[PDB]
């Protein structure tokens, strides 16, 4: 526990100080003594104590940026999936062992206290989590970086499983307060909505607007042991400065920051979402302009400011910057545009067309009339450039236009982003290539230099040192601690593929993690899992494209094969699937019910017993990912080739000693390249094969007709085998698979099942399983978000990263 | 400044500690250094520093009550008009001079910092302020007392005067946080609404309810230098534990604690108000029951619990207690009722019938069906007692019933309170007598021993030591400091009526206070007032019964007399009127406009100049009362005899060296009794004269016809003299005065004007003015809230007060 060297030193005076300040906070902050104090009181006492250690560095870091005046990086995102903060802060400040000892001496278990903290679940999945990893890496690389978002009162809903169905409950994460954030009501700024434009003698004027105030809350972002503490600034909506009804109606403006939209696909043009997006953009850009003016005329703006757009969600930053520069700063259009493009860069996070933001022009006209005017002018000038570059190419003009012309006229926000950014990047090599080749081919041909790749990454602090200290320790024992912020050093572990001690230790750590996770499920849910089974894990948001359904088909295959040949040995498995479904995505909710329904049959068949178990992991979130990923043996990354832009869960599993079964999709391709394909369980159609199927038409019936085992499963689903009380329950799933499957589940069924057999074959050989694991861990280095951020810095932002310590 | 001995000692180590902790909070709490720190940052740094000094005593006091197990006093109120907390805390902890020196050494003006704090304006006027004074006195008298109310997000509206009219703005008092309160989310309790009653085998069951959570926030209440720190617990509404709409709809439940109802007359049966009232009652009584059970079977409940009902607002405590005891604790009705009556006592705060709470039975049935059932049963049994005591007296039964029988059937909450309380008190001798004589005569005849008087009081901490340290000091110089919590010792000052030094000092202090207030108005409003004028002040909520209009008639009289005889010397006056009008009270809003309109003419007449000024004091509130009252020469207390139940502003003025012009109404009668009528400017109808006018009918025309000077004023108002741009502006005021005046303004006009002449006559003689002032200050002792609370304790609660210090 405390013997772990990567967790730092428990200095005698440090431990003494920590205990004293713990007791001080219990007394003065929590207003309790030890007679009435609860575990929650103790968590908060520790949280305040740890937070105090950030303050000096936080003040000094921000003063340093004022003095040194580096180029500032502004990372704009509607989501920051931060998770818990206590352990991360202790890790980054080298205080973990000291706090562990301090709390131990006070008679407390720090790990029990850690479990009290709510996730800051201010994101849906990978995109939100990427922002969080990025904040961490930017601080570790000494960048003058600022995360800007919205402080949702309610993050992603807490998922309850009831009768085998998902139920949503409000994520009241601020119930007991947030000890990390600092409210800054003094720095509140006005955001404007609705109104109209007056074009006068001075120029355009946005008048008769309704005001919503944006109150910032600043959260410290510690770099890894470099004394850097950057800031995440999140804006909270506040009403501006019968009688009773009027006071109650303040809620309407304040609803802007009430809740995170829980849909992570199928764009719905909700006005409240558009208000949220402008809210972040308007308040953030005021901060940016203010800081620019208080630094040392707008010619130098792009030299001192970078705005990174996390998806198209903050794309309004482009017309907002133009609005400020033209209408308020009185710059000519051309200069303002030069500045805007050099300031802004855009990161694209998916190719699925239903995820794209296309706002009706009527909505923009009503809510943001000046922005619509500016967008139209941007479009006219941009299309003039297209017309000059490709004379007579009229369809190209139609395809490239920011304006989409259908029954409802809409603004394509991706097109706006490309036009208004000096850099556009995809999030894995395959994804960035498809952007240039198909999705934004017209844009690539116009401005090829704009288009970049920045393969995603994950922070090895949260995703190794925090969640898997046992693995972090056995690595450090061989190669020292430098890898923690220089993950490419993991390649040194290839020297240990034949090392008996290391092979033993890798396997020991995995078993320890599996025991711990089993203990978690027993403690929290009274669910018993076989610790001597292969932990087969698919955790990620529930999506047709991610193909949890393909996993389901395999699980039933395993079950049916057992029933056909009960005497035949099979490698025992615990198949775990978890993830949230978007509230209004019928198929996703049906998929969750199918997983639980499969479990209802499999988990109670006496012929099967502990040889096969199927469990749905409830409420998958960052804190749960930190528990389950280090316990995983097999990582399910089985999206239809061409659909997962990158993935990041894939990287977490690789770093944590799981082997991967996956398609050649997103960053899976680069992961297999790094490790060697011989060390990955790659199966299924490549993008080229998917396209060939699309060319001739996907007929699911053909696979049904040719595969007896698939036929059996579909008939079980149709006849009510997995829902005897409601035989037609899964008719919609069957219908979709048979007739309306965009993601070709049946087409990868045979290769998936065969590939899974090879997984089982290798697991039967513990030594060779572990050796292949070593080959994976050792080559996961590329997938550090430090590498990713270093690339953003050098290739887009024009800043040089530095691991150099502050005093 | 620091020379003032009543403000305590600036101990060298204390000053050193304070500076250190000030700097510590600036760094760790506010996360600022001195380079960017604002005056607000400095206020909060001081606030946290001072608050830290309360913590030990707060914990020890509450532990002491657990150990000693005294009878607990629960003061239930929908209003706690607390004002600011910083200075009060310093005064009660003897830290004022020490903090003053500490901040001075840091280069700060503590008084400038004090002005940063928002009033906790969680009350409308006298009733809310009485609760606040009561909390202070109960802590000073060492009572195990708990204030229980609602934590309104918005207190009484901030008043703006625009174009001479009142405008309401939301009182966002929590904008920058509240450094005094401690949120206690761990002690959150469920409150139930709506639903229905199931009468089963166990008994009645309240089922199918909607839940609203009540989250307590505890605020320290320091006694005067006795190491006692009691608690004010205020409940905050929290929602219980499409998708987006559902999350937004959490606002509806949370609206219960959103805003204080700003009407202090004309009862409006708003459901939201009824929810607020039950909210406080239900959550509070759960706390009471819990503490009772954790102390040492319900036979001892009234020995360990007192519930004081501040008006009928928390009257639901009566049926709620019965509900808990009968439905949940399974006591028989009779025993539960014995317990309830012995536990509960009711304080009545007015005789004006439109102020009485009469809830429609339909509303109670829908919102609180079990409570309505219980009320009906209470009524049946109570009326059985009436019928047994007064056989055949059928009208008495009708008059006494809790049920009122009109077109809409209603529950009379005052009747419920009397029936369910062992004590009922009025708030001044005249008021308590009229309760027994007329208003509740039937109830007095049934249970004469129930009926009591508890003449109101004010705390001499807030209302002398804090607001008028200069006066507190010259008093202490002669009689020591004991008077501060033993105000009857002010009688010793009668020995100084001929003392040249004291006469000089009293007058000097008043002049200093007048200069300070003049400096306040100049600084904050650029309004210049003549410092060598008599400060004639009427501050209180705007009401017809309080007769700001009578003041207006006199002001115009003064103006008209000047214009008739410009050469004739008159004592220069600054007539100040301030107070808020209820948003939907047309006449009150018209009255404010009349005051400003009179000012518009008077203040700009070159013939008048500085001889007469009329100003409307904007946003009258506790903090402003602390500024203006010590500067006042003349206190206007001119309610129609029989209408003001007590008044408390009257007492504040008396304590602070103003002479009183007033009717024989409320506590004015006792104030004049204490000082001698020769030392008060008493005028107008007595209650008996008002009744005689009522008997024959009030004809305002008769006064108009007989008084040329009144006639002139009414014609000025009617013809548009005070509104030339809108001649008919004051037609409604004229119409009411002439034809619909419930409060007989004209009937007291002549005596008021003549009495005012005598005020001016005395002011011309500085020595005799000051000698009469001494006679007032010296006899204000009875009107300490310590005296009032000592009476509540001994005569109602059955507890003995104690000025004894804690370790
Ligand atoms: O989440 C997204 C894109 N997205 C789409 C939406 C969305 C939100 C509302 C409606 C419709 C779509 N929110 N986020 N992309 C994911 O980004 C990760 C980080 O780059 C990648 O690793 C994943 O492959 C990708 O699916
Ligand atoms: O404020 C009240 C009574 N009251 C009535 C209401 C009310 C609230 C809503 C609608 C109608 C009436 N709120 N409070 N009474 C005042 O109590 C003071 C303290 O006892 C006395 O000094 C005043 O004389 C009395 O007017």
């Amino acid at each position: 526990r405390k013997q772990i060297s990567v967790r730092g030193l428990a200095g005698v005076e440090n431990v003494t100080e920590l205990k004293k300040n713990f007791n001080r906070h219990l007394h003065f902050t929590l207003v309790k003594d030890r007679n009435v104090a609860t575990p929650r009181d103790y968590y908060f006492a520790l949280a305040h104590t740890v937070r105090d250690h950030l303050v000096g560095r936080w003040i000094r870091t921000q003063q340093h940026y004022y003095e040194k005046d580096p180029k500032r990086i502004y990372y704009l995102s509607l989501e920051f999936y931060m998770g818990r903060t206590l352990q991360n802060t202790m890790v980054n400040l080298a205080l973990e062992n000291a706090c562990d000892e301090a709390t131990y001496q006070l008679g407390l278990d720090m790990e029990e206290l850690e479990e009290i903290e709510e996730d800051a679940g201010l994101g849906n999945g990978g995109l939100g989590r990427l922002a969080a990893c990025f904040l961490d890496s930017m601080a570790t690389l000494g960048l003058a970086a600022y995360g800007y978002g919205i402080r949702y009162e309610f993050g992603i809903f807490n998922q309850k499983i009831c009768g085998g169905w998902q139920m949503e409950e409000a994520d009241d994460w601020l119930r007991y307060g947030n000890p990390w954030e600092k409210a800054r009501p003094e720095f509140t700024l006005p955001v404007h909505f609705y109104g109209r434009v007056e074009h006068t003698s001075q120029g355009a004027k946005w008048v008769d607007t309704q005001v919503v105030l944006a109150m910032p809350y600043d959260t410290p972002v510690p770099g890894y042991r470099n004394n850097v503490v950057n800031t995440m600034r999140l804006w909270s909506a506040k009403a501006p400065n019968g009688y009773i009804q009027a006071v109650l109606d303040r809620n309407l403006a304040e609803n802007i920051s009430r809740v995170l939209y829980p849909n992570d696909n199928f764009f719905e043009g909700k006005e409240l979402r558009l208000k949220q997006e402008y809210f972040v953009v308007a308040a953030t850009l005021q901060d940016i302009i203010r800081r620019f003016k208080s630094s040392k005329n707008f010619d130098a703006f792009p030299d001192k400011v970078a705005i990174q757009l996390n998806d198209t969600h903050p794309s309004l930053a482009i017309p907002e910057l133009m609005r400020v520069l033209v209408d308020l700063e009185r710059l000519d259009w051309d200069k303002a545009w030069e500045v805007t493009v050099k300031t802004c860069a855009y990161t694209n996070h998916t190719v699925l067309p239903e995820a794209l933001e296309r706002w009706p022009v009527h909505l923009l006209e009503t809510l943001l009339p000046r922005h619509l005017q500016i967008i139209y002018e941007i479009n006219q000038r941009f299309l003039n450039r297209v017309a000059a570059a490709f004379p007579g190419d009229v369809d190209r003009l139609r395809r490239m236009s920011l304006v989409e012309e259908g029954a409802v006229k809409r603004i394509n926000m991706a097109h706006l982003c490309i036009a208004g950014s000096h850099a556009v990047n995809g999030v894995a090599r395959i994804h960035s290539e498809i952007l240039k080749k198909t999705i934004f081919k017209d844009f690539y041909e116009l401005e090829p230099h704009k288009f970049q790749n920045k393969t995603n990454g994950i922070t090895p602090r949260r995703w190794l040192v925090l969640c898997n200290p046992g693995l972090a320790e056995i690595i450090a024992e061989r190669i020292g601690e430098e890898y923690i912020s220089d993950l490419d050093q993991l390649r040194k572990l290839l020297s240990y593929v034949d090392d008996e001690a290391f092979i033993r230790d890798v396997a020991k750590v995995k078993q320890e993690n599996k025991l711990k996770f089993a203990a978690y499920l027993e403690r929290e849910y009274k669910v018993h899992i076989n610790p001597n089974s292969l932990f087969d894990v698919q955790v990620k948001r529930i999506h047709e494209y991610k193909r949890q359904l393909l996993n389901c088909l395999h699980v039933i295959t395993l079950y049916n094969r057992i029933k056909k040949e009960p005497n035949k040995f099979v490698v025992p498995r615990t198949v775990m699937i978890g993830g949230k479904a978007a509230p209004g995505y019928h198929m996703a909710k049906m998929i969750i019910k199918l997983i639980t329904a499969i479990g209802d049959v499999v988990n109670h068949d006496p012929v099967v017993g502990d040889r096969l178990r199927v469990i749905f992991l409830e409420n998958y979130r960052v804190s749960l990912a930190e528990k389950v990923i280090p316990a995983a043996d097999l990582s399910e990354q089985i999206s239809t080739a061409g659909t997962e832009a990158s993935g990041t869960g894939n990287m977490k599993f690789m770093l944590n000693g799981a082997l991967t079964i996956g398609t050649m999709d997103g960053a899976n391709v680069e992961m297999a390249e790094e490790a060697g394909e011989e060390n990955f369980f790659i199966f299924g159609m490549r993008v080229e094969d998917v396209d060939r199927l699309d060319q001739r038409g996907y007929n699911a019936q053909e696979y049904y007709d040719r595969i007896p085992e698939l036929r059996q499963i579909i008939e079980q689903l149709s006849s009510g085998f997995f829902s005897p009380k409601q035989p037609d329950l899964f008719k919609d799933i069957v219908n979709m698979l048979m007739h309306h499957d965009r993601f070709k589940v049946f087409a990868d069924y045979e290769e998936y099942v065969k590939c899974q057999e090879r997984v089982s074959a290798l697991y039967k050989n513990p030594r060779e399983w572990t050796r292949m694991v070593i080959r994976n861990i050792a080559t996961s280095g590329k997938f550090s978000s430090d590498r990713t951020i270093a690339q953003y810095a050098r290739e887009i932002w024009g800043v040089e990263p530095s691991r150099q310590r502050l005093p």
